């Protein structure tokens, strides 16, 4: 069983890295996770703590991989007031559209009554693999605020 399950989102793989990545720290730090690899809102109960990871293929366009989650959620809107979530853009940074796919995720669950915790993180694959801000350092912010 998980405690904060990650909503792993790419068609390429770079979400599911560094949903590895962000999901060793977690059991480090004592928390369980999972990977779920593209779920749909009928897959996900009411009540949780996520962390949604999403590429943005350089114009906004989510992967088909976790895409759906956007249009399961827009065509039900159910209440989920009681998710908490986290955000996290990946993408080749120097496109005109700049990790801003995972906005529409977001933006359903936070329309939904869900809220985000700490901030949503950028995440530049073009020409690095990250260099020098480590997901671990927002990663402490996070679990600072979910506790």
């Amino acid at each position: 069983m998980a405690d904060i399950t990650l909503i792993s989102g790419s068609t390429l793989g770079g979400a599911e890295y560094v949903a590895e990545h962000l999901a060793e720290k977690l059991e480090e730090a004592g928390f369980t996770t999972e990977t779920l690899h593209g779920p749909l809102l009928e897959d996900l109960p009411a009540s949780g703590i996520w962390l949604v990871i999403s590429s943005t293929h350089g114009a906004g366009d989510i992967p088909d991989n976790l895409s759906p989650f956007y249009e399961a959620l827009q065509e039900q809107k159910p209440d989920l007031s009681a998710v908490r979530f986290g955000a996290i853009g990946i993408g080749s940074r120097e496109y005109d559209t700049f990790c801003g796919a995972i906005d529409k995720l977001e933006a359903e669950l936070k329309n939904s009554g869900a809220k985000q915790t700490g901030e949503t993180l950028k995440i530049n694959i073009l020409d690095h693999d990250i260099p020098e801000d480590p997901a671990e350092e927002w990663l402490g912010s996070w679990v600072n605020l979910l506790k």
